[PDB]
């Protein structure tokens, strides 16, 4: 390939420029995004049962949901959360790599065996089957401007005309309405009811009978006489459309003829489905979407998507309407990708300079500086070959493979200029005897190379993909390196290359002496290796000692401009009160973060855990990383200072807390823990053993953490008994009684009506001032058989009692959810293994189990060792092979140490942690010490197998000669990589971090290589030998 | 697939401005294309139009006072008028299904309505018309939605010698002049001739492009591909 | 049955319009409901969509939403089929 490329260089620049336009438009079509796909499908059933408690709606839906999730592929666990809003969530979790659409559909396969058998309410809510991420992708705002349209009104337009389309396009799992949309709100009143005799019963007869949509046939229908000349639609009721009809609704007519109507029994207005939700944007009235993704959906797209059709819908506001973007994850995820691709950018011009430095003359410095482009450019069609994404682990593979190759094109270029310095060959004829030389030898090491990071794309796990783009990114670049220095760099270095002070002979004068100096301590060392052998073995117990003194986690938290605050009153607790706290966190936001907050969207009555009147969530958006300069700035200092400040609100828990990386694998040091009822114990005495185990956990602040449940206390609850003798002897039926209760206190989605060519809902309920107080219940009457209004207080009695307003159950069995961490300077593993002895002391029929980050934990377990047990071994034997010995390769393996103390080094003064950040640097250093230790010994071996000489004048011919060149390639990526260290903004956590550990690496992995790889060559080749060297 | 020719134009009601507004919208659209023969042509709704419909108002106070309910009006009415699935039959071992209707004879005129009765509860039997009353109005019996909004589909094509793309150009531009609320979407062939339009020139670009490095390497010259290049139009001249 | 064109829309075809959430890689979706009581809906998706499972999606969808619609529409059951306008013959069946 070379002497026919040499030949034609033309042909080569072709390669190089279709390798280019592939990896462009490899670019302009790749998707983006933070990580490579890690997260487990998770596909949500949710339900609602209007006015139902949280036992009602855990033993008539998700009970007899559960009983028939079975049979399903790929099912890791479920839970599942009943509460007194009457709402269920089933949440199914699945292995890494499930398809969500069979998951999906396997699970509604199975939900549609338990539909039938469910209460007809809430089949009529409509149960849904999705398969999204737990957490918002964005929450999409909307206020007025001009002030013309209150909180319930944006909802309602923000229902009716927004989140359908929203909703359907492709990408979103799931929309969260903040707000509701409109319903015929008919709010009865119990003392006209009774004045006229009648009940809700009645109420709810009349408008299925007068709000009615009646199929009418035809005029001249099908089949019809002979001779019809009319044909037309018959049209009779219709659905109403107005407070006004439905206020006119005839509920009956009197003895004397008068009427009673609907509005006469009711106040009818246009109102909410529900009244639960009211958010807020600074402070001002405001609806909104929040946004889910769907499982494995690109969230770049997504949201492009997303903006795109709420572009569609802007033009028909009602006036003063607007949007806003109070949270959104995607910027940063844009936003950090293009700092890594600036980042990258910046490593090769500093490595352009640090060349021009060395060489001193651009067309020298130019053949290397295309080199790199051509490569880096055509890995990125490599990574749309293999299915990869451009994310943070391959654009991270992109800048540090450049210190693994940029070498290739030098040593060519370098091998001619050399060429025709001994001799005076034209620069085509030197180029073709230079790749004589060179080209087996540059396939072979970028072979030995290869094998430090093949290994590491074998990672299991869901970790694993991480590993995985990464190692094959680095292959990649260095395969189709040696692939443009066996086809461009011969044809430019003989069409380009010239034919063979100042600053610059200041620099070269001062590398003159400083390499006669070098030398001399070269050869000084030589005499006294024994010292030296010494100091390399405390080099290694080091190494070793800071390497287990170094704690290790999974992925840095990232400030990413947004974060949240939750809000949690103890259960019971008013949506008056819920907004009083919402009222100061939003208050703290707007005036004590002025400088680093730019807008808060607060929302009473929406939580995570679930809905409820005590339950709040603020998202916060924060102005640009450039604007909020030093750490006390950043998201961590922010939210600690918040958490702090909130600490003093009374009768509530609220904590400003960051987004994890990955909100699968969870906490560093934090657990995941269930309490199971294994024996039908019941929800008290389960109480009773979860307080035990928390009372316990508490006896050990040594090692347990924060140990808390993750749900609700029990409650007062109003238990009313009918006395179903009483209800027969006055011939009052059950079901008016339950209906008159339910409907007055709970509501009734009764049917449907038309608002505004909509389709929306009509409820019928107490006026709220009639269901306030435990004795409005004997103000509410039903009609007997024989015509008597017969009171409440006749036929029931009641009781104040305790129950719980929040069930949860796992796979299938009474539960509840124990969060908790490792305390200080403890491993969670040994967190969990007390929780675990702890649980084995419950009472009996308590069992436990661990979910979430926990089960991952336990599953995948450390496998890194081995795998760079692995790397080390092949490596060797493909220096083996290289040096035809088994010994040779000591040489260099015995580098390796060099790199990575000072990769340790480097993350231990700078506090970093072992990561998967500091791995794959710590990967990178291991090639990078290798590589600088062949640039020695590929060269003193050279001159014993070549020239004849002796070991040791071979050793320091080689040192003198390669010192230049290795110091040359080694700073300038040192260099290149220095945007990494002092990287500020959008993923400078893990810019910092990724390059600390190589920067750390290659410092010690240079200047003690120089010294220590002659050394590591003389000693080696001087134990296994005969009669050879020496002389 | 369809003809695809021409275009596919949806007028969108994007404000709950209701059936008539939009047909008066669609109206206004239609008439101002016809105003440029030279550029559009046969520009027309692909629906219906509003038809007379016998609109009958049940009297909910007359039914009460006769003991009538509104369920056995509404069933007699629909039944008879409209016919009703009741349930299935086995016919040679194969079920199908049982309606009821009227005789043709009773359900073809508005004289036919009062010679239906319906028990009251006191057993008497109550004719339609003692508790209804009937007008002729208009309504539309085909109703059209376009992602989830009510809407009017609308066909049409570029006059001789003009592009579709041109004719598109004016229908939004036209459209562009409706009155608030009334918004347009392209679907079919026309959401399938913008996006394959958008791709055309990168193709384009691509292949000449590629098709040069490949002459380049060939004859290892920067120039003489042009001279191959050239070729391109001697054959199309004859095809065309 | 019997039902005229706004019937048919305001009962049943924005019902089910509003639950076609959550489907993937849909383009579009149109209606028309008529006076012969009939309602045609039909969603199309992107080109290289897995036809069977944009239908499961559909039909999914739609399971969830029967209870929403009148009895007698859920008596008569409402169908999803992958659209497609090319038969490969007619057969005709005559009586002379
Ligand atoms: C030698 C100069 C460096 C090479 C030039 C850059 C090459 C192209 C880099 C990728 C594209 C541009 O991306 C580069 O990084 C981000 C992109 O958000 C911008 O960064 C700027 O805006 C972002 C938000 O948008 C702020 O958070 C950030 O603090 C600010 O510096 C840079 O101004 C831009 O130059
Ligand atoms: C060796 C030095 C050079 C290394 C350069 C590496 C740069 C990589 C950064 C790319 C990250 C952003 O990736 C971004 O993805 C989006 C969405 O597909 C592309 O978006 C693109 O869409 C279409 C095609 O898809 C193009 O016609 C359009 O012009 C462009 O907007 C952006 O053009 C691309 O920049
Ligand atoms: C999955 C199983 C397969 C994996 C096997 C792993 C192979 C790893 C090989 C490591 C690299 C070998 O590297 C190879 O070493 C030999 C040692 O003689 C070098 O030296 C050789 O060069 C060429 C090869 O044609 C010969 O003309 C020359 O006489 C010989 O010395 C090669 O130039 C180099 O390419
Ligand atoms: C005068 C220009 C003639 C263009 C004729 C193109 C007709 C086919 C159109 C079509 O289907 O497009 C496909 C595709 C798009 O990339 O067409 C093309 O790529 C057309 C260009 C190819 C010819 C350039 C190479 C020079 C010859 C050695
Ligand atoms: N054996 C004769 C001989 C005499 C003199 C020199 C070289 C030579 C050639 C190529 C080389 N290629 C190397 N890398 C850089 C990192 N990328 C992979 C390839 C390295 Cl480290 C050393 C190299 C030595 C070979
Ligand atoms: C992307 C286009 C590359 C074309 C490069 C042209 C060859 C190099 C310039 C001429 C070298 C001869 C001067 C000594
Ligand atoms: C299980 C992961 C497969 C690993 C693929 C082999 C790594 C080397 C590929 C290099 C591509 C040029
Ligand atoms: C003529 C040789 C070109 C191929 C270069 C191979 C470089 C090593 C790739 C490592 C694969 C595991
Ligand atoms: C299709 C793009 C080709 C552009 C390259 C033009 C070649 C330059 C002609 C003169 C070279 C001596
Ligand atoms: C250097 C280019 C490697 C091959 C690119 C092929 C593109 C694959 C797209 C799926
Ligand atoms: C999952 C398919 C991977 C394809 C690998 C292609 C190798 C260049
Ligand atoms: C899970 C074991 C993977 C080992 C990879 C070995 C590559 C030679
Ligand atoms: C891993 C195998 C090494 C064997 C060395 C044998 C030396 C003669
Ligand atoms: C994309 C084609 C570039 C060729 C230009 C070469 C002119 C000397
Ligand atoms: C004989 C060398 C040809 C190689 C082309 C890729
Ligand atoms: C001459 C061998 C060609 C190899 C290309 C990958």
């Amino acid at each position: 390939m070379p002497n026919f490329f040499i030949d034609r260089p033309i042909f080569a620049w072709v390669i190089a420029i279709i390798i280019m336009l592939a990896g462009g438009l490899a670019i302009l079509k790749l998707p983006v995004a933070q990580y490579p796909t890690i997260a487990p499908p998770a596909v949500t059933i949710s339900a609602s049962y209007p006015g139902a408690d949280a036992k009602t709606v855990q033993d008539t839906v998700t009970q007899v949901i559960e009983q028939n999730m079975n049979g399903i592929d790929n099912l890791m666990y479920m839970s599942s959360n009943s509460d007194s809003t009457g709402t269920v969530q089933i949440t199914l979790t699945f292995e890494s790599g499930t398809d969500a659409d069979i998951a999906q559909v396997q699970v509604q396969n199975k939900l549609q065996l338990a539909m039938p058998l469910l209460p007809q309410e809430v089949q009529q809510q409509g149960v849904s089957v999705e398969k999204s991420s737990s957490s918002f992708l964005m929450v999409v705002g909307v206020i007025n401007t001009d002030g013309t349209m209150t909180q319930e009104d944006i909802s309602d337009y923000v229902a009716a005309n927004m989140k359908d389309a929203i909703s359907r396009t492709s990408g979103v799992g799931d929309v969260q309405l903040f707000g509701s949309q409109y319903a015929m709100r008919i709010w009865m009143n119990p003392n006209e009811l009774n004045k006229f005799q009648l009940t809700p019963v009645d109420v709810i007869t009349a408008i299925k009978a007068q709000n009615a949509q009646v199929a009418a046939g035809q005029l001249g229908g099908t089949p019809p006489v002979k001779g019809q000349q009319l044909n037309a639609s018959i049209i009779a009721q219709t659905r109403l459309t107005s407070t006004e009809e439905f206020g006119k609704i005839l509920l009956k007519v009197n003895q004397d003829g008068s009427r009673v109507l609907l509005r006469d029994v009711a106040k009818i207005e246009l109102g909410g489905e529900n009244y639960d939700i009211i958010a807020e944007f600074n402070g001002q009235p405001a609806s909104g979407l929040g946004i889910k993704l769907a499982t494995g959906a690109n969230a770049l797209d997504t949201a492009a998507a997303i903006r795109a059709e709420l572009a569609k819908m802007e033009p028909f506001f009602p006036s003063g309407l607007k949007i806003v973007y109070p949270y959104d994850t995607t910027p940063f995820v844009k936003i950090s990708i293009h700092e890594v691709v600036k980042t990258l950018v910046e490593a090769i011009i500093l490595v352009f300079l640090v060349m021009y430095l060395f060489l001193q003359n651009f067309r020298a410095t130019l053949i290397p500086t295309i080199a790199v482009p051509v490569v880096l450019l055509g890995t990125f069609a490599v990574l749309a070959a293999f299915g990869f994404s451009i994310n943070t682990l391959t654009m991270f593979g992109m800048v540090l493979a450049i210190g693994l190759l940029v070498d290739d094109a030098i040593v060519v270029v370098e091998n001619v200029e050399r060429v025709m310095a001994e001799e005076g060959l034209p620069p085509k004829e030197a180029t073709r005897k230079s790749m004589g030389q060179i080209q087996g030898a540059l396939v072979g090491i970028a072979m030995v190379l290869s094998a430090v990071f093949v290994p590491m794309a074998f990672f299991g796990g869901s970790t694993g993909a991480i590993y995985r783009q990464f190692s094959i990114t680095i292959v990649s670049a260095m395969a189709l390196s040696v692939l443009v220095a066996l086809i461009l760099t011969p044809a430019l270095c003989a069409t380009m290359l010239k034919p063979i002070k100042g600053f610059f002979g200041w620099f070269n004068r001062m590398f003159e002496k400083s390499t006669h100096h070098y030398t001399d301590s070269v050869g000084g060392i030589l005499r006294s290796t024994g010292r030296y052998l010494v100091l390399y073995l405390i080099i290694v117990v080091g190494m070793a000692y800071l390497f287990v003194r170094l704690p290790s986690s999974f992925l840095p938290d990232e400030d990413q401009g947004v974060f949240m605050t939750m809000v949690q009153l103890p259960a019971g607790a008013t949506q008056e009160r819920t907004q009083k706290v919402l009222n100061e966190v939003t208050h703290y936001y707007l005036t004590k973060e002025k400088n680093n907050v730019e807008s808060v969207f607060a929302v009473n009555g929406f939580g995570f855990a679930g809905r409820g009147q005590n339950t709040g969530i603020a998202f916060v958006s924060l102005k640009d990383w450039a604007d909020r300069p030093g750490e006390e700035n950043k998201v961590e200092a922010i939210t600690m200072r918040a958490t702090r400040a909130f600490s003093q609100i009374k009768d509530a828990m609220v904590f400003a807390f960051n987004l994890p990386a990955i909100v699968e694998l969870g906490t560093a040091t934090g657990f995941d823990f269930e309490l199971i009822d294994q024996a039908g114990l019941g929800h008290e005495k389960l109480t009773q053993a979860r307080n035990q185990l928390l009372a316990e956990a508490a006896k050990h602040p040594d090692m347990l953490t924060s140990v808390r449940p993750n749900g609700l206390e029990d409650t007062p609850q109003f238990k009313i008994d009918i006395d179903q003798e009483k209800a027969q002897a006055l011939g009052v039926s059950i079901n008016d009684i339950n209906t008159t209760l339910g409907a007055a206190w709970g509501g009734s989605y009764v049917n449907d009506f038309i608002d505004r060519g909509r389709v929306k809902k009509v409820y019928v309920m107490s006026e709220a001032k009639y269901r306030m107080l435990p004795d409005d219940i004997g103000d509410w009457y039903v009609r007997a058989a024989d015509g008597q209004m017969v009171p409440f207080s006749a036929f029931s009695s009641s009781r104040w009692e305790y129950g719980s307003p929040r069930l949860e159950r796992y796979n299938g069995l009474p539960s509840m959810e124990i969060l908790g961490q490792a305390a200080p300077g403890k491993s969670t593993g040994e967190a969990m293994e007390l929780m675990e002895q702890l649980a084995s002391k419950l009472p009996t029929g308590v069992g436990y189990d661990w979910t979430g980050m926990s089960y991952q934990e336990r599953l995948s377990g450390n496998q890194a060792p081995s795998l760079y047990a692995i790397s080390l071994i092949v490596v060797f034997l493909c220096l083996a092979a290289l040096y035809e010995s088994w010994s040779i390769p000591f040489s260099v393996m015995l580098v390796v140490p060099l790199g990575v103390i000072g990769a340790l080094l480097a993350a231990t003064f700078r506090g970093l942690t072992n990561d998967v950040y500091f791995q794959v640097g710590l990967l990178t250093t291991i090639g990078l010490s290798a590589k600088n230790a062949i640039l020695i010994v590929e060269f003193a071996k050279d001159l014993m197998d070549k020239e004849g000489k002796g070991l040791i004048e071979a050793t320091l011919d080689a040192v003198r000669m390669r010192l230049r060149p290795i110091l040359m390639t080694s700073l300038a990526f040192i260099l290149g990589v220095m945007p990494l260290v002092i990287s500020t903004g959008a993923g400078s956590g893990a810019q910092n971090a990724v390059g600390t550990g190589v920067m750390g690496g290659m410092v010690t992995a240079t200047v003690l290589a120089i010294f220590f790889v002659p050394v590591f060559f003389v000693v080696v080749r001087r134990r296994f030998s005969r009669k050879n060297e020496d002389i």
